[PDB]
């Protein structure tokens, strides 16, 4: 447990003016948000790869269940 | 096989060959993965904006607590 120590999200949401934070505090915020950005980017790459494989497999079947634009825009 | 109530992640991990799935099953997978990719892309945009604001605020101070490369790579 955190023992009520503030999370990066809570510090960020509760700060009216960043000028009131120290550089050490700002660097902690930036580090936390940067880590989340990197985790998201890794997961986006996984999702894009799976979508690419699925879309190629649907196209491979040479059917007409879905139109070209439904495939391109993922209108399912 | 039928009415197994599997999640998209479970279907994906448990399918050795996508030719075993119906087009309707592939549609559902594509839709779930596309929705997830859009959801975390939105969150990524938020994280990138917060990082941009924090980095500008540290630069604004005109100090030397952090080097240029430390700021550029978020090394903390
Ligand atoms: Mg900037």
């Amino acid at each position: 447990g955190s023992h009520m120590r503030e999370s990066a999200e809570e510090v960020w949401g509760g700060t009216e003016d960043l000028t009131s934070l120290s550089v050490e505090e700002l660097k902690g915020l930036m580090a936390r948000f940067d880590e989340e950005e990197k985790r998201i980017s890794y997961r986006r790459r996984v999702m894009q790869g799976r979508i690419d494989v699925i879309r190629a497999e649907i196209v491979r079947r040479g059917g007409a269940v879905l139109s070209p634009e439904e495939l391109a825009r993922v209108l399912m």
